[PDB]
């Protein structure tokens, strides 16, 4: 089997990707926020506080008639930028663009926080990291794509995420017709639970490649490019006017600035990133101080491959015995 389905900005940014996922039976369709760095899918609900759903679309599991209570299993999860969500969990048919699991763990919020509230496009979030990570308790539950796996006609899923633009996640199988060149495949850890992989190097603008190793994970959840000072640094000093402002929380420059293209290394091989991919707009309304989307990790305790640098690519993951990650060009 495979799957195919568009994933969309929420937003003028592309502060996140949404995609239609049909839950239940009927089919109840909620958006989505496929998310490589975390393992829960976990819904906006008819069991949500009430105070704390304000748009989102809910899963109803009462009006399913394949869905059933996982009986005693709870989940409570905490993302990097502070975020949170708690509930229970049923199981039901779950469908992306076309493929079907029967008896995913649909993971019920009954609390979320502020952040989820306050974002209406966001009904809830598919993880798509490894299923070591999955905070369902007493039992652990699976992936959507750990679950989809053994069905699929090969064990991969790719992201091809669009700048200001819908792009695509499938699964199943590789579309040679949606990037250029080859596809380079680099090896991967799990023994954080991420599709954690080491860069070979950068580049900035038109300047040299700079060989160094830089381990980090391919989080499509994540909005921005994390990586280590020095290389922020080295970026940022080639914009007139950057600076990183602690009361803002990271790297500004002016609006005014038009932005180098940022290079990163996989194997042999090299990823473009725009300068306007780089370019996350005024930091307030009105303001000519713009955000910057490249910034440091130091204090996350990991590098980040979030969508700033996704997006400059056609993405593979293989999740076959020995996963690995592939990057093209597109």
């Amino acid at each position: 089997s495979t799957g195919s389905a568009t994933t969309t900005p929420i937003d003028s940014l592309d502060d996140a990707y949404i995609t239609p996922v049909q839950i239940g039976t009927p089919a109840q369709t909620l958006n989505l926020d496929f998310d490589t760095g975390s393992s829960d899918l976990w819904v906006f609900s008819s069991e949500t506080t009430a105070s704390e759903v304000d748009g989102q679309t809910i899963y109803t599991p009462s009006k399913s008639t394949t869905a059933k209570l996982l009986s005693g299993a709870t989940w409570s999860i905490s993302y990097g930028d502070g975020s949170s969500s708690s509930g229970d969990v049923y199981t039901d048919t779950v469908s992306v663009g076309g493929l079907t699991v029967t008896g995913q763990a649909v993971e019920s919020a009954k609390k979320v926080s502020s952040s989820f509230t306050e974002d209406s496009t966001i009904d809830g979030l598919l993880g798509l990291a490894f299923s070591t990570l999955n905070t369902v308790s007493p039992t652990q539950q699976k992936t959507f794509f750990d679950n989809a796996k053994a069905s699929l006609d090969s064990p991969v899923f790719t992201a091809d995420l669009g700048y200001h633009a819908p792009g695509t996640y499938n699964f199943g199988f590789i579309d040679t017709t949606a990037y250029t060149g080859s596809i380079t495949y680099t090896a991967v850890s799990t023994k954080q639970g991420f599709w954690e992989w080491t860069s070979t190097g950068y580049a900035v603008g038109s300047g040299t490649f700079k060989s160094t190793s830089i381990d980090g994970i391919a989080d499509t959840g994540t909005t921005l490019l994390y990586l280590p000072a020095t290389v922020v640094s080295a970026y940022w000093a080639q914009v007139s006017g950057a600076k990183s402002s602690s009361s803002v929380g990271g790297y500004v420059f002016p609006c005014s600035a038009t932005l180098p293209s940022f290079t990163f290394g996989v194997g042999s091989a090299r990823i473009v990133i725009p300068g306007d991919y780089i370019d996350f707009g005024p930091i307030s309304t009105g303001s000519s101080s713009c955000f910057g989307g490249i910034q440091s990790s130091a204090g996350i305790g990991i590098n980040i491959f979030g969508d700033v640098a996704l997006k400059a690519a056609f993405v593979v993951f293989n999740g076959a015995t020995t996963p690995t990650l592939g990057f093209a060009s597109k």
